[PDB]
């Protein structure tokens, strides 16, 4: 780790991407670590062995290399350098000269120059880098230059390297590498780092194409990747066989001195089923073996074989387990049937082709092929029992294994599941029936602090090294750790895991709550005076709307396909009308949902408030600057946290992601919310909250005012109010706890919000990201590039092909707006829900529960978001509460009883005297005669009182 | 893409649900059948562990709805032919356990039917249900009587339309609950025939000589056998976005009723409205 | 943006959040709903209305 | 066409008329729309290999 | 504008559309205006000219 690697480069056939995270599978083994150091021009030949006279430092294998690559570290000067290939066939070499002359110097004209055997023969350099910095070969003969690949040889047996270099310093590598799969991180197209796929937790990495991949849980399938044992099936039938064979006898003269492809002594190859009449041959025995038969005498480096045709079957897996209605095999043409050629080839240079085996046939479950060569009556069914296994039961083929069963299920022979999946067999001897379970089913796995812990498995074994497997309802578990149940680091609604992995169940939230107090005239408490908190809510309130432009999307500016579509516009406005109309329509709205008030947007300067400090909600100052107004500290950094078209069609940069998607068409439009009038309006909303109703425009104490709105609940009776003073400090701290949370049941809220505001901004970009994808891949035509599509075809069959591809995009697009318009009248719904709870909870104290916090509620301040809002709802909680005793009613002498006018009113004896209290806050009040009714009926239960000491508790005479 | 979503989809909405509920160990205990009286709401009220330590038991109404409406553990094991819940693990759908298990969900409604009977009190103990509804009913006006007739009247009635309407599980009322029952059996159904859906359309091959991948390698050689495969999975992604993108759906439109629900329930079953 | 008349400013007859166009296709920046509200009268011992 | 017979026709010279055409009506209600004016000639031809 | 054109009629190959609205190629270049008035028999030859 940490190699600069700065020359090193990638190799792509096609054009090379820039600054992505790509998985692909390059030449990367170390191998011999240098094995060039101090290279001089005689460089020797190195043949994809450990021959390299280098320190290797022994990580490498040294049993072979796939390919060569040479790092260069000189100054950008030319040297004189020949580069020499060695193949049985031929050596090639390559020679540049500076000199203008063709022999030039020991205007550049490189030569590079192949000769086969005696003949030497002459081939053009063409274009010639001005400079190179890195180089690339391989065993296959594939030739790279930076990156891109110019050329391949066909073979290549052995390389030298012909560099001389003056400078002792003269180069930094020449090394032998061999195939791996890794990731790779490129900023600029240049290579920045790897990630090898080795262990299991690399490997899920590198398939999440990321690093770092958050705490939580994945699925995996490891699987076996070796040869099995083969397991076969049949309906036993005696075995009456067919052999067909074919005597290819190519035997040419060499063909290394004239012509391989000429044919010579090519002649007769035929197969011994030839009839005088020559009618087709079909087999009518249903056992036949198809073999290829033996082969002419072979010479060196060259060879004949059978190549695949057309056909659906490729002749040699035909013997296995095929069906057929009628072979009809012939070796002359038959009409209406699929042919196929065999070829030579002299040292893979020559390709010449022959026609033959003509074959045509009809679908059956007559015929059908057998691999094994010997038919007869005999008795076999190999069936291997209890390991991973191919299969051929009964012409259905695949893998897995066999578990014996007790059903007795003699209705029929095969069972197959409703997926089309056989699910068990019987055996046609006895009766015993097996089941074949799949090999490897898919294991749940758990990673946190990017290590994996912990594992869901189905089978009560420890596959990786955890060292316990504690069994569980509905599935098993690993783990490698000791259970302590200290605590959850993670959750899910049945269970959490512990740090180290332990598996805990969960005890839902304790809480407790109120209800109502029953007057029942004794013991009771009320709740005393109370702490501040705050909870965080976060609501959806717009969508970034696009619009897309049908002609431009899929004609892409090919005339022709326009006037082919000319004949379709009945079909595509439709899709524009209705983006078009559902945009305007939600701006509008959206528009005219945002009020403003010039009287309070001034209030909202930080000095009117008070010990408050809530410095983050008031909007900021303009910075020096006609702007009416800036945003919020919340604001910036939950931006943080998470182009122009002018630039598009001049300049001198290469475009842009978002520029690009222009040209496709797509056009995502300036959003609703700007945020202008986004913070005129959230400041009118937070400076509504200091303004009261007043004959002058002045403002009060901040103080005053929280009072008051604490009256709505109960007439808050006090005269030294402590509870302004002392919910100041407990309301500041909490702010400054929850900015820092930003940058306790109220943090995991805050995570809540952050979670769903990342979700949906995903959920917003991945819908245009999949849209955009869909035109780079066709159909059914023969590419998508429609300019190409008319250069290889005439006017009769180039729109026949072009029309398919529309056909296909009018579809997707379709279904692209039928899902915006699917997204419009949801978020709908949470615009209402948004406006109706700003306007309720943001302007006047409401008297429902649960609605505004979870116990009673003071005020809320709003701030913006991405394409939402979010809310502080400060609340009230009790912190201790205080008894006493109370009595229903009260009668008096007389036989009339009293009652109080409301219920929310309870008497007590506080001490001698009797005091009143509201029912929700300790507040007492004094006792007066205009606080009671009369009722004639007497109930005893009351506080029973005379009308002596009535004039003791209240003043009647 | 399509995994990704679907997993933190899942995560969300799990953790939005355990998050709503909460429990009171004060006021669990009070869901004994004693505390209330002539009522007899015993359909209700929480069963108590069949001699075992589990904390609550499904209510009567309870397993009446259920009647009338598996492991992998054995699925890799075992010498029984495979079920069809089970054929789906193979093929690679998968359905996790229910977000609302048992357990607290019982708890969680005996405490909210116990929070009932619970007043605001200097000592833990009850008060009698009766003198609650009296309370109750003061709320809407100040009740002024002394021999309470009412109290003892619709009780009568109240225990009748019970026994009624739990019989009509097993008047307007009557088609409510007819149009309840109809609604549950038809999101199950709506729940089902989901999958039932997705699960059949592998096996047809949109294009390609047969589904069987390994029957098509069988068939072909290297060059002609793999240009023929990719054209199956190119129809099946689509399926597959496809039902992603309609189970985005389903979520996106419950949270509206659970908002609703979440609105009510603490507006009706804790104060009267 | 091209038009071809002056830029007098008088009114919208045609709008989208960011902007609204004038009638001769002048292009203008919206002023919000000028309105106004009220809110809890504290009780404070002086003028109010 | 009404009854299978000609009422009138419209020319798509003009670029409004164009729109308006593309617009399978005619009277657009006011408001925004997209167009491509594209060239018809021939143009030089440039290659690279 | 304003043409009754009853007589003159749609060309299409296929099967006519009734009462709807359609954008098409038509023969309408009025070119000479009438070029046949007071026709007799001795009509005699015009090729597109
Ligand atoms: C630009 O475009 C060119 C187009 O030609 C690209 O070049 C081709 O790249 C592909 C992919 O890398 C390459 O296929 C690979 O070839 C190498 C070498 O093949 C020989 O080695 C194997 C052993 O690995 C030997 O068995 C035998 O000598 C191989 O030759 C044979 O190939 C097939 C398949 O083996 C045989 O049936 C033939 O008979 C023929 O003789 C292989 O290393 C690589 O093999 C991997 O896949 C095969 C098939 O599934 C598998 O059998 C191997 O075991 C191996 O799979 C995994 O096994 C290793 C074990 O170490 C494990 O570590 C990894 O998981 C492996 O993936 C595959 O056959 C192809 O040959 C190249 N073209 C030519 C003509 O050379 C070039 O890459 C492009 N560049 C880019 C990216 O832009
Ligand atoms: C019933 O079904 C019958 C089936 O046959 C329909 O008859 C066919 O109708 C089509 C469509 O109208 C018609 O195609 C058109 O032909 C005329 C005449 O073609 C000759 O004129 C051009 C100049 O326009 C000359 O270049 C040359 O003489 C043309 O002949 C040649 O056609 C092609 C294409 O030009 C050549 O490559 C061949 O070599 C051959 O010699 C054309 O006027 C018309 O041309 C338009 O499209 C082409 C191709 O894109 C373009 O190159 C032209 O410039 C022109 O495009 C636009 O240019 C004009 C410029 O004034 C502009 O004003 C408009 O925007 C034009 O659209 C096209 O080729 C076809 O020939 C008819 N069939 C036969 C066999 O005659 C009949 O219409 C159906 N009736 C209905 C509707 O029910
Ligand atoms: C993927 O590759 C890119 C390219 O190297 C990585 O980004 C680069 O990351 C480095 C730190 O790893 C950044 O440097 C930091 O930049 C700030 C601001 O300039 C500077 O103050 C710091 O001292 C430090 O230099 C660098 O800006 C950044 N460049 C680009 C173009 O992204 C990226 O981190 C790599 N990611 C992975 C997972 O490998
Ligand atoms: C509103 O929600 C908050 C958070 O869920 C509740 O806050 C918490 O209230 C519970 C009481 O239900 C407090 O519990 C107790 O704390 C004491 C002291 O630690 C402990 O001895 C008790 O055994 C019990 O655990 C809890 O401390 C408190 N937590 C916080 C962070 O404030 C609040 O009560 C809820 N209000 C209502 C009306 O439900
Ligand atoms: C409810 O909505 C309506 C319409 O948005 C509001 O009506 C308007 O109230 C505003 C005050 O906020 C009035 O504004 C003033 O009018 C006078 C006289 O023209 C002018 O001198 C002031 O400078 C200011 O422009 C406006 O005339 C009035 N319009 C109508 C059509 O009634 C209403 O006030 C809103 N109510 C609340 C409580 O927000
Ligand atoms: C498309 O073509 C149709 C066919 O001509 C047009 O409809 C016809 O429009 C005329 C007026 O332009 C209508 O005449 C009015 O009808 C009323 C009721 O009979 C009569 O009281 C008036 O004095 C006048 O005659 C006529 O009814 C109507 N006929 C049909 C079959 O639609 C249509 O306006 C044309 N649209 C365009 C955009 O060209
Ligand atoms: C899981 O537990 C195993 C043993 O219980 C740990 O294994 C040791 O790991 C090191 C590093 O590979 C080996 O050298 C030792 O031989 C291992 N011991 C045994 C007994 O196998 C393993 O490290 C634990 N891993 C985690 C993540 O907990
Ligand atoms: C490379 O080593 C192998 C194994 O010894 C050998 O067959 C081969 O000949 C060596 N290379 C050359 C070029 O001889
Ligand atoms: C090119 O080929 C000719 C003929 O074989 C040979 O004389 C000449 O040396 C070659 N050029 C080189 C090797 O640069
Ligand atoms: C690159 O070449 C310079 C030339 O002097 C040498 O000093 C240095 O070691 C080389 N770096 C390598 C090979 O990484
Ligand atoms: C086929 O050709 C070869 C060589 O031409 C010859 O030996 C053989 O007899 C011929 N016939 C058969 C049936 O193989
Ligand atoms: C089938 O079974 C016989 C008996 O053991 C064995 O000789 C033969 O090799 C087996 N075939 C395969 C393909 O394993
Ligand atoms: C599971 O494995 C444990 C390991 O000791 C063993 O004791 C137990 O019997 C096993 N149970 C089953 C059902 O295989
Ligand atoms: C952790 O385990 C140790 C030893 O079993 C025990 O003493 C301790 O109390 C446990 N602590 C926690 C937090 O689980
Ligand atoms: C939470 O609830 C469980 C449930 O029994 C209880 O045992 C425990 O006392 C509670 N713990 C806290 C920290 O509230
Ligand atoms: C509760 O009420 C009783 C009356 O029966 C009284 O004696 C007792 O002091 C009360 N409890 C408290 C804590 O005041
Ligand atoms: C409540 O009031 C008492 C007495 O004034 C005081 O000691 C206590 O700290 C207060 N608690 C809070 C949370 O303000
Ligand atoms: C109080 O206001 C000052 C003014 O900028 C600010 O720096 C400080 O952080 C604020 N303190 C709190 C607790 O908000
Ligand atoms: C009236 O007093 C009686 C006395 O037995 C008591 O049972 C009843 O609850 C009282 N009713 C009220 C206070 O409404
Ligand atoms: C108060 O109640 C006592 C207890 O029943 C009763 O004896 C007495 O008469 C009552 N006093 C009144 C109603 O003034
Ligand atoms: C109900 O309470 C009574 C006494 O109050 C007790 O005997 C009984 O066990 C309780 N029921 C349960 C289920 O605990
Ligand atoms: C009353 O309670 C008993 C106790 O089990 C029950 O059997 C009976 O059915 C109940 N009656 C009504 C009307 O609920
Ligand atoms: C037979 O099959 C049944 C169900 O398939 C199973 O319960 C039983 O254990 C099996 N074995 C015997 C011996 O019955
Ligand atoms: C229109 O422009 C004229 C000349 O610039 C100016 O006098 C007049 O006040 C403007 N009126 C409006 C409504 O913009
Ligand atoms: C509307 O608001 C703007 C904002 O500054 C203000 O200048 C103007 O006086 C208002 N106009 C009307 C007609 O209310
Ligand atoms: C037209 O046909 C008539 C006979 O039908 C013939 O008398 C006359 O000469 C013809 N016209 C010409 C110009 O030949
Ligand atoms: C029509 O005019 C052209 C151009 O002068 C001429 O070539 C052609 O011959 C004329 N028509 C006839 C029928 O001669």
């Amino acid at each position: 780790s940490d190699f600069a690697f700065n020359n090193w480069f990638l190799l792509t056939n096609t054009s090379s991407v820039v600054d992505g995270v790509v998985r692909s599978f390059q030449p990367l083994l170390l191998n011999c670590l240098w094995s060039v150091s101090g290279l001089r021009f005689t460089t020797g030949f190195v043949y994809f062995n450990g021959t390299g006279r280098g320190d290797c430092k022994g990580f490498s294998s040294d049993v072979l290399s796939d390919v060569i690559r040479y790092n260069l570290n000189f100054e950008e000067n030319l040297r004189r350098g020949t580069i020499l290939f060695k193949t049985s066939y031929g050596v090639v070499v390559f020679y540049c000269t500076n000199n203008t002359l063709v022999s030039g110097d020991a205007n550049f004209y490189c030569f590079v120059n192949t000769t086969i055997g005696n003949e030497t023969t002459s081939a053009f350099v063409g274009a010639l880098p001005k400079t190179v910095r890195e180089f690339v070969i391989s065993r296959t003969g594939h030739f790279y230059i930076n990156g891109y690949r110019y050329f391949t040889l066909g073979n290549v047996e052995a390389v030298n390297f012909n560099v001389t270099t003056a400078e002792t310093t003269d180069f930094c590598t020449v090394a032998l590498a061999s195939y791996a799969d890794v990731l790779v991180n490129v900023s600029q197209t240049s290579i920045a780092n790897i990630i090898y796929c080795n262990s299991v937790i690399n490997r899920l990495r590198c398939d999440q194409l990321s690093f770092d991949v958050p705490d939580g849980f994945y699925s995996t399938s490891p699987i076996q990747s070796v040869e099995l044992p083969v397991s076969i099936v049949s309906l036993p039938v005696y075995h009456k066989h067919t052999f067909i064979v074919l005597y290819v006898d190519f035997k040419p003269q060499s063909g290394g001195g004239k012509c391989f492809n000429c044919y010579p002594a090519g002649v007769n190859i035929t197969l011994a089923n030839f009839n005088e009449t020559k009618g087709p041959l079909c087999v009518d025995t249903s056992h036949f073996t198809t073999k290829y038969v033996a082969v002419y005498a072979n010479v060196g480096r060259w060879s004949a074989s059978i190549n695949t045709g057309n056909c659906p079957f490729s002749f040699g897996k035909v013997n296995n387990f095929v069906k057929f209605g009628s072979v009809c095999f012939s070796l002359k043409d038959i009409p209406g049937g699929c042919a196929m050629p065999i070829v030579a080839n002299w040292a893979y240079s020559k390709y010449y082709t022959i026609g033959s085996l003509y074959v045509s046939w009809s679908d059956g479950d007559g015929i059908t092929g057998v691999p094994q060569p010997v038919e007869g009556v005999s008795s076999f069914m190999n069936v291997t029992l209890d390991k991973c296994t191919k299969y051929n039961i009964y012409d259905v083929s695949g893998v897995g294994v066999i578990r014996v069963s007790n059903d007795t299920f003699l209705n029929g022979i095969t069972y197959t599941s409703t997926s089309g999946n056989l699910l068990g067999f019987k055996d046609v001897t006895k009766g015993t029936i097996y089941s074949i379970t799949p090999c490897n089913p898919p294991d749940q796995l758990v990673v946190y602090q990017q290590a994996v812990v912990g594992a869901m498995l189905s089978e009560n074994f420890t596959s990786y090294g955890f060292s316990n497997v504690v069994e569980l309802p509905k599935f098993f578990y690993a783990s490698n750790g000791t259970y302590n149940c200290t605590d959850a680091v993670l959750t899910y609604s049945s269970f959490g895991v512990c740090a180290d992995g332990s598996i805990i169940a969960v005890q839902p939230r304790n809480v407790s709550y109120d209800s109502v107090s029953a007057i029942v005239t004794a013991n009771l408490s009320i709740p005393s005076n109370w702490t501040t908190s705050v909870q965080v809510e976060y609501l959806q309130i717009t969508s970034t709307p696009i619009v897309v432009d049908c002609s431009t999307y899929v004609c892409n500016g090919n005339v022709r396909c326009v006037e082919l579509l000319k004949q379709y516009t009945s079909a595509c406005k439709t899709i524009e009308d209705a983006l078009r109309n559902s945009a305007m329509l939600e701006s509008a709205d959206v528009s005219e949902m945002l009020t403003f008030d010039k009287k309070a947007f001034t209030l909202a300067n930080v000095s009117s408030f008070g010990d408050y400090n809530l410095s983050s909600v008031i909007p900021s100052l303009p910075r020096s600057g006609s702007r009416v107004a800036g945003r919020s500290a919340i604001e910036d950094i939950l931006f943080s946290k998470l182009a122009d078209y002018k630039k598009c069609t001049k300049g001198l940069s290469i475009a842009d992601l978002a520029c690009a998607q222009y040209y496709n068409g797509i056009m995502v439009l300036p959003g609703v919310a700007d945020a202008e009038r986004m913070a005129m309006y959230t400041g009118s909303l937070i400076g509504g909250i200091a303004l009261g109703g007043l004959t002058s425009a002045a403002s009060i104490p901040f103080s005053l005012a929280i009072q008051s709105r604490l009256n709505y609940v109960a007439l808050q009776t006090d005269v030294l109010q402590e509870n302004q003073k002392i919910l100041a400090a407990s309301f500041n701290k909490a702010m400054t706890n929850i900015v820092d949370a930003f940058t306790s049941q109220a943090l995991q809220t805050v995570a809540t919000a952050l979670n769903k505001i990342q979700d949906v901004v995903n959920q917003q970009g991945n819908s245009l990201n999949h849209l955009t994808s869909q035109l780079r891949q066709n159909f059914q035509a023969i590419s998508s590039s429609i300019q190409a599509i008319y250069d290889r075809l005439d006017i009769i069959q180039a729109d026949q092909q072009v029309d398919r591809l529309i056909t296909g995009r009018l579809a997707a697009l379709n279904v692209f707006v039928s899902h915006t318009l699917t997204k419009y009248t949801e978020v709908r719904a949470s615009r209402q829900l948004a406006q109706q709870k700003v306007n309720e909870c943001v302007k006047s104290q409401s008297k429902r529960y649960g609605f505004c916090g979870n116990g009673t509620h003071i005020f809320s301040l709003v701030n913006a978001a991405p394409e939402g809002l979010v809310f502080l709802h400060t609340v009230l909680l009790p912190t201790q509460y205080k008894d006493v005793e109370a009595w229903s009613g009260l009668c008096v002498d007389g036989r009339n009883g009293y009652v109080l006018r409301q219920p929310n009113l309870a008497l007590y004896k506080e001490g001698n005297y009797y005091r009143i209290t509201s029912r929700i806050m300790f507040e007492p009040r004094i006792p007066t005669i205009a606080d009671f009714v009369q009722i004639e009926n007497c109930n005893v239960t009351f506080v029973n009182i005379s009308r002596s000491e009535l004039q003791t508790i209240v003043p009647e005479y």
